[PDB]
């Protein structure tokens, strides 16, 4: 299943993972000139695996090899009968095959062609999937950094006209993980945003619009809840926000909406400003305290025989991130650093006596944050239903006993 | 498989999900005239998923729309040799594909042939069951809410006389969770039942029997309790009502049975009243203490030693809501905030004397409440046992203590 | 299924493994003159399976043997029809037959048939994979030692030129259980990077760069992380390394990076100086005292807030060695020489505790040593921001308190 | 399936398996000569089943069964086309048949349909495999006993010539459960290694030489091991030698060794000196102490810290054969005569304060022994460095502190 092609993907059109493309540039000035190779090029490189995580040009590299040193075909790929592909790929090979749909002779026919029946061509197996000599080199194609997330949201940018505001760095940090697929659709989804306003000129509004549409549901504002209803979730998902600010060393806070997306009420959001190399103590013990913040919110200005089962996911987590720190990162001066993830009927109390007192201080540091500042939950209880959605620099204006500005737009 | 016709039913037909039929619309209006391309990069959108739970109008859109455009096909399909059949789909399309016979290639492999000889149509393999650019458009069809109830119920409400006095709304509120399935042929069992008597218009005194029959079971009157058995689940059925009305905010009460359906001697029904979000602990703990009603009720009235397996069902439903508030949704002062649903054995115990000290309160309110009101109970078992049914209207009086007017027909 | 030919090449091709050597000259030498067995030794060695381990020289014996004794046919390889294809090498055939494929009781009477029909042919199933009579000689081909790395080493560098300076003993220790394709890479990579900047031949100084590029990943230099960072990861290897040379019998430093290369941000190797026979008590707590000495170097310059959860795996692999010594191999002076490897709770309880004497006793230890020692840390942490790599001459230099010289080359 | 020879080897060959052999001759007679029906033998065994352990003659009793009589057929040895057998099993063929090829009543039911059909042959269908009337008889084909060790080995000791002083027995007891094939292939192999040096005839010299390449891997002399290394290991096999011989009826000491051959460094060797019928308490505290022999000699030797794991799979045997005693064989006085091999955890905790007490009685006992003669375990350590095996006779000159005597050779 091999065509022959006169136009097809190059490099140049990929964009990140630097390193890969060095590998690939070796292979490319390998597939013919042999003869620089005085220093016995040696069994040009046989077997290549890619083990990166799939969904960010696992297959990429393949498309762009095939296009590349004008070698006039693709991966061979699109059981037993392999060796007919042995035997086809002899003449008028064009440097590769590529085989993607993921027994092991391929090691000595492909040896036996590439030594008698193949004048330095070069043809050799590079493979996708998710001992030494049958693959020796595995390269990865992994997921971008900040930085490569620029430089590709800017190349899929070529297409549209921009609207002065855009700061591609900020849309780039919003998507932690996303490929280069999920970038590509966040450009896609700016535009078919934008035109079903009808909006000549595409902004950054409309695409955090798009961004939320992907992670979260797309806003579904058709549902109707009580006016009492619409004022209890705004203190819960208020709080959340106001603890963001105080406790140390945390994401800043860029959103603080009510409408629901998905199956959600309504969500606070935060910006990595960077890539997660580590963690501190500090930043761990206070995600917890934000955590949960909401639902001492709810729980000083309600009473504590109204408090509802809203919180739920947010305890699970904080569980979750609580047993961690004790169990598998040191972390606790009491059982000491080791590893405790079949054990005694006593460790199993002690672990759980620590998890307790960790959870308890931080709750207690919640639940004295809020008091003290009680005249912003409140102010911020009323904006948020004057208008649905703040941005950071209206929480500013809150956090510093200010009056709010309108939100950039209405 | 194609299937040629030229006009269908227009789009009032599905009903609710009205942000899906948002997220549709544009991909109808896409389908043709793709002169919109002025954003320059509008590229159709993907293999768009509904991933709704199955039930709800899954695949029901298909005919109101795809009379529009008038394209002369429909869903294609109504172990991989399809590829050949795949790209088949290059003339007289519906401007898309649908496969809902439920590896992970066969998208992006044929999509570029697709496109390549696609006529500008938007062709796209949306799909319905139960990474972006294979699949990147996930949209939600999900169960009415208590306002599209009214929506589909008078959407098939047209093909029928009515009686003055129906209210949709509270047959509305009788059906959570009902799927459209469910209504429509609700409506039709309204139908017949009226037919079998040959009653000239139908109306809301057989069209709750209609809910009746199909949510539980038909009434069998066929079987033959003896007199000091009717008495029995007289006293228990009540008590469950007694309860449910003193006990704080709780689903009001609709109506009381005796005659036996399924394999229940005895329902009492309650009425949601207005979708909620979620609970509170004050609501749960009055559930709590409703469900143990009737074993209060035969305990005072026949002795502690001519109780019965009756409670059976009733207490499984208690001891498992109380185990998760003290386990999963916070709840309890001394556990605290935190998930538990391992652990070591003095864990293990508290959590059972937590559940126990919960149950045993409200139990113990349970009993109080219904010592005082001992009257209200001996004058609803004689009413139950006059007329086999009450209604609403009728438990106003009770509770008031004055006389009871006979029920709404008879 | 057999291949045809006239000769093959000699035996200086196969390196180490002499025990094996000798017991297939044994073969080599009765395929011909069976006669000269007048001892009466003439039942022909029946089936012979090597059961060395995978990817090292499993299959490797063909060509000098197959070529000896003018053998002319290979290995037949290369549900049972077989046994026909069995009496079909009986004659003019590769003298002896291999399978390697991998109910099977079926060799001996078979293949007996064939030798009384064979005409002193001797041929044998001789079998690789990964009773007597049947399967009686199995001849091992083990993981090559240190004095067979560096022959194999020099056998496959016969095919370039060398700069002075090569030790090829070096390379050996570096790769301890690597196979014969292991070090047959590390050459072929060494000849490929030396053409990659045009250098005319290579030392070892990029022979080191192909065992790292092997061994770890490649160099990802491309990322960019923040200055205040790179002194976080700087502290930490500097720290593995001042604890590692002031215990005793431990394997000695050899390069500390900080370049990441992987999953990890910086790498500190140890040369293991010989081939492991087993071990001793004194070297296991020494190799305790090392692990956790890096996060001990942020505890004290950072403090105890500010340690981040990048000493995760260092953990895991001091928790199971301390876990093994206590368990499987005595060392434990309450418990006793035992195979704990069911088990009351109270002896789970003794085994928690000595877990925890035996690190809290070495992470201690290796407290007190960088107190004492805070100029080492400091003035290693420069060098390590100042040139990204130390050899082990300047740690050395470091050690003694003098000034450092630069490295090799830069 | 199908192939005749008038002649076949006989059954004098079978030696060994005395009581089988009788009940298979009598088979034999029987074949022919049915008219010895005067007590109405008239009922052939309808199947036997040679249900002996796999290995060890199960498939030769059926061959001597073709081969006696005088019958002219092979057996058929060589889902159900059965009836195809049972049908072609009538021309004048008596009792030739086998059956180990690879619904259930079948055989019986061919079976009396044909021997009612067939004039006499008496056909039975006789299994080998690892209610009367589809298998009446149970054959057992065991291994041989010390006894018939003796036997095997002298039928296959025809063909080589003799050394003066062999003697079959004590090589019959160095193989405890060697079925008649590894006996046979023990000859061979000492003729075979006797050709490789070219000696005019065979002494028993390299016979030990066979049985050792045999049970354990041949000698791997190639292996370097420093100074240092060869005097721990000299230690450690004294000491297993030293405790052997002053503790209560023990196997005697054969050899012991350092010359490494497998994964061990030193192996230490005894005899059965007879069959092992049962133990007793003696006996098994004799091994327990014996075991740890070396672990003792390494501490004493060179210190308590620079002890090694060597011991680790001379514990493990230890505490299965002291966990044995305590939980299945009686032999403890605080539990008493009963299985424990599901409980409380009282009971778990009795159990191993006995097994440690156990062992910390023998272990205790071995060094007090060894202490005692410090000056066996140096002479002995001299010895085994200079020359690197020991034999019997020298161990008894080393107990008495006498001179040693070179080995037999040198
Ligand atoms: N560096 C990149 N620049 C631009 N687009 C990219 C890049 N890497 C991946 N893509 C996207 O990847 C698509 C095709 O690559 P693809 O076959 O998905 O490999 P992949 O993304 O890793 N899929 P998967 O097999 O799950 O890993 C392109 O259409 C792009 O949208
Ligand atoms: N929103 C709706 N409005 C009107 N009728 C509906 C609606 N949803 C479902 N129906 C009825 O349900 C049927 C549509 O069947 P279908 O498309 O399978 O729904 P579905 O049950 O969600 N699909 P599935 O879950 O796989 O069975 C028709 O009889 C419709 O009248
Ligand atoms: N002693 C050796 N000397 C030289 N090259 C060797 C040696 N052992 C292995 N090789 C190389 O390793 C390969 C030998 O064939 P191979 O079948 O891989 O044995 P193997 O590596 O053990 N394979 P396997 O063990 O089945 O996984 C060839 O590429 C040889 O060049
Ligand atoms: N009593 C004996 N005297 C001599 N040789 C014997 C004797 N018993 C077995 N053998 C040898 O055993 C071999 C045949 O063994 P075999 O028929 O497989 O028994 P078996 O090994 O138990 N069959 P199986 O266990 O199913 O593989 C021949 O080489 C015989 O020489
Ligand atoms: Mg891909
Ligand atoms: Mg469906
Ligand atoms: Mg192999
Ligand atoms: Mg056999
Ligand atoms: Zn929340
Ligand atoms: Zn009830
Ligand atoms: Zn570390
Ligand atoms: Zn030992």
């Amino acid at each position: 299943m091999l065509t022959e092609d006169q136009i097809k993907t190059t490099f140049a059109d990929v964009a990140g993972c630097d390193e890969a493309k060095e590998e690939v540039a070796e292979l490319v000035e390998y597939l013919r000139e042999p003869s620089r190779f005085q220093k016995l090029g040696g069994k040009i490189p046989k077997g290549v695996l890619m083990v990166g995580p799939p969904g960010t040009g696992k297959t990429l590299l393949a498309k762009a090899i095939a296009g590349e040193a004008k070698v006039p075909f693709f991966t061979i790929s699109g059981a037993s009968r392999v060796r007919d592909m042995f035997e086809q790929a002899k003449k008028a090979a064009p440097c590769i095959i590529f085989i993607d749909q993921i027994r092991e002779q391929t090691l000595n026919q492909m040896l036996v062609e590439m030594d008698g029946f193949e004048g330095n061509e070069g043809i050799i197996v590079i493979a996708a999937t998710n001992r030494p000599g049958r693959f020796d080199r595995q390269v990865v194609v992994g997921l971008p950094d900040v930085r490569g997330r620029e430089q590709i949201l800017k190349v899929h940018m070529r297409r549209v006209p921009l609207a002065p505001d855009i700061d591609a760095a900020i849309i780039a940090r919003g998507t932690p993980g996303f490929s280069g697929a999920d970038l590509a659709n966040l450009v896609n989804e700016a535009a078919l945003f934008a035109a079903r306003g009808n909006k000549r000129v595409v902004s950054m509004v409309e695409f955090e619009k798009a961004k939320d549409k992907i992670m979260m549901g797309a806003e579904r504002r058709s549902m109707v809840m009580t006016e009492a209803q619409k004022e209890s979730t705004a203190y819960h998902q208020a709080g959340h926000a106001i603890i963001g600010r105080l406790v140390p060393e945390h994401d800043p806070v860029h959103k603080v909406t009510i409408i629901p997306r998905g199956r959600a009420l309504g969500v606070t959001f935060f910006l990595p400003e960077g890539d997660a190399i580590s963690a501190s103590r500090q930043k761990l013990e206070s995600q917890i305290s934000t955590l949960y913040g909401g639902r001492l919110a709810e729980e000083i200005i309600y009473g504590p025989e109204h408090v509802s089962t809203g919180a739920s996911n947010d305890i699970k987590v904080a569980t979750n991130l609580a047993r961690n720190m004790v169990t598998q990162w040191g972390f606790s001066e009491k059982l000491g650093p080791l590893l405790y993830a079949h054990m005694s009927d006593e460790t199993a109390r002690i672990i759980d006596q620590e998890v307790k007192a960790l959870i308890e201080r931080n709750y207690n540091r919640a639940r004295q944050l809020l008091t003290d500042n009680m005249d912003i939950l409140h102010a911020m209880k009323d904006a948020l239903m004057k208008y649905e959605t703040i941005d950071a620099p209206q929480i500013d204006d809150l956090m510093a006993r200010r009056d709010v500005r309108p939100p950039a737009g209405w």
